[PDB]
């Protein structure tokens, strides 16, 4: 009558790991995010698990091959690490794009992701 | 390349587990749903992308479905009480067991090919 209980320490990193690379090669994705006029193909889901703003931005969409263009404070520079981010749970910054990144964070509303986030390799 | 040393790093240690709640969470709510899986004529909604990752089985059926409305029968070998408590490990990282369902859960494993179960306690034979 007792229960067995496994938990994975490496499963969650794993799925990860497998939708970047879905992300990386376009396969399996339902969105493309048009920022700065560069296309970013991602999971809608994914995007709306780590943000609120994703989330009212994603939801009611009923559409085949879906395209959200994101506002003009969004640029590239500053998104496209914060996507592989939502995809990794790393940034990896330098002097050129680390404010960018910050900027587009806080328009992003993503809580607390500032200056003191960040340490030296 | 980059301009300057990218060495400025952040490592959240949070923020997987945080995605897979959300996941688990949509999944549950049907929302940011995208596939109805039938599974001994019982519906679970789940996520395409999210199967694939978890299951080769999944992956090779999967991968092209272009589609929006998607529906995925499976076969008689995969029963609800041994695919349940695999679509929540899939969405959860946790598989719980016990003598009354082990055998059908395992049997369903071995058949979806699920991935991240080779660390746990289990025999798969």
């Amino acid at each position: 009558s007792p229960m067995y209980v496994y938990e994975s320490t490496v499963h969650c990193t794993n799925i990860l790991l497998g939708l970047n690379d879905q992300r990386k090669k376009d396969i399996l994705c339902d969105v493309t995010l048009i920022v700065e006029r560069k296309e970013f193909r991602a999971h809608r889901a994914v995007l709306a698990a780590c943000s609120e703003y994703f989330w009212q931005a994603l939801v009611g969409q009923t559409k085949n091959d879906l395209v959200v263009s994101l506002p003009e404070e969004v640029t590239a520079r500053g998104f496209g690490p914060l996507l592989q981010f939502a995809y990794t749970a790393k940034l990896l910054l330098s002097r050129e794009n680390i404010r960018e990144v910050i900027r587009c964070a806080e328009f992003l509303r993503m809580h607390n992701l500032e200056d003191s986030c960040f340490s030296f390799l």
